[PDB]
């Protein structure tokens, strides 16, 4: 997933 939700802040794949 590379999505950069600007909500939940998840932009990594952490």
């Amino acid at each position: 997933i590379i999505y950069c939700n600007r909500r939940t802040g998840k932009c990594q794949r952490m």
